[PDB]
């Protein structure tokens, strides 16, 4: 569930998705085109590329079980389905910690005319 | 979250809360009058008794921690109100799992026109 | 901005967009597909259509002004920008407000895959 | 929050925040030490000031309510945070005009190396 991703992004990286990543880049938040920008809109861009490959999973509010009990996050075993989705969010939470010395503030509300590129492919 | 008790009471009573449960007798589901009819009815009465115990939490929409191995649900660590609702949401679901020698077709779609009795105090 | 947006559904519907319309029928929330289920559905269909209109602005985040003081939602002047992605939100938060006599609880978490069929022309 | 105080400071200045104002002097946008050295700069170590008073607040991000219908930025009702995020803003964007007379371009891209010696009080 979107939520459940804002909070992996929060104990990963201590920003809360609104506003540090729900705009940035040309891939970061909902939608995106055009080329990934840098290491942080990368992980938006494998994230959303990842999401796309679950078709048949409902990717927005399908509840998976996780756990922080190690100190990082485990997905639970569960539905195929839950499964996917939740380790799409695990793997896109810790590549967005380990982009935050590359975080750029001016990049932090990016502008849709600046992704006016051809699209990578997944 | 009312999903994650729908998936709970899935792995109890091997049953999808919907349709085996959100319409069944006088309190399964949401809301509830009159008098329960049997077992089930008594989980889900009970249960909504435990959601009124927890008017300053967010008991329908609030995503808690759970885990389901080893064979049983647990309640992870959590806030106050994350634990309090799971705690709820688990002894509903193996409440129903345990109502299952009395679970009644006939009751599945029971009109609240029928749950005219004086209504339980909880 | 989608917070604002996000406020106005609020404003008008008497509900918060999450749970109520993030997941809503085959197109509230972000993205969709098919046909329209409902009423409601259909607010958001316009909603997408609306913003489709707006390839040159930055629907998601550009924060226009509103105001509430009348009692009723006024979208401010300013950019052509801010007063279209505004216009489109009011419309779309009022529609909701008109469609609440028909709305479904059972709609609220739709999946995709029951919004198969051929997508409807904006 | 942020994008509102920057569409304040080009309705008072005619100049948009990045890059005129962003990196000015000591105190214009994040951050700040030394002495303000001019009246621009000026504006900005007040505004900073007003904000610190405001440690209960999300000053950067929460979204107020403001209008420019009169002519002048006037700030809406709202939660005591909002009103007072906003009310810093206004004073802030008002100042900025007033202290073009003296605006250097010179300024512009502000060293922190000669921002050295003792940090003026609040
Ligand atoms: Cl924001
Ligand atoms: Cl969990
Ligand atoms: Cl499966
Ligand atoms: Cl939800
Ligand atoms: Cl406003
Ligand atoms: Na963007
Ligand atoms: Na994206
Ligand atoms: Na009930
Ligand atoms: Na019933
Ligand atoms: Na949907
Ligand atoms: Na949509
Ligand atoms: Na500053
Ligand atoms: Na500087």
């Amino acid at each position: 569930h979107l939520l459940q991703f804002n909070k992996m992004i929060k104990f990963e990286t201590r920003k809360n998705a609104i506003p540090f990543y729900a705009f940035y880049g040309c891939y970061c938040g909902w939608g995106g085109r055009g080329r990934p920008k840098d290491a942080t809109d990368r992980c938006c861009f494998v994230h959303d590329c990842c999401y796309g490959k679950l078709a048949k999973c409902n990717t927005k509010w399908d509840i998976y079980r996780y756990s922080l009990k190690s100190g990082y996050i485990t997905c639970g075993k569960g539905t195929w389905c839950e499964e996917q989705i939740c380790e799409c969010d695990r793997v896109a939470a810790e590549c967005l910690r380990r982009s935050l010395s590359t975080y750029k503030y001016g990049y932090m509300f990016y502008p849709d005319s600046r992704c006016r590129g051809p699209s990578e492919t997944c």
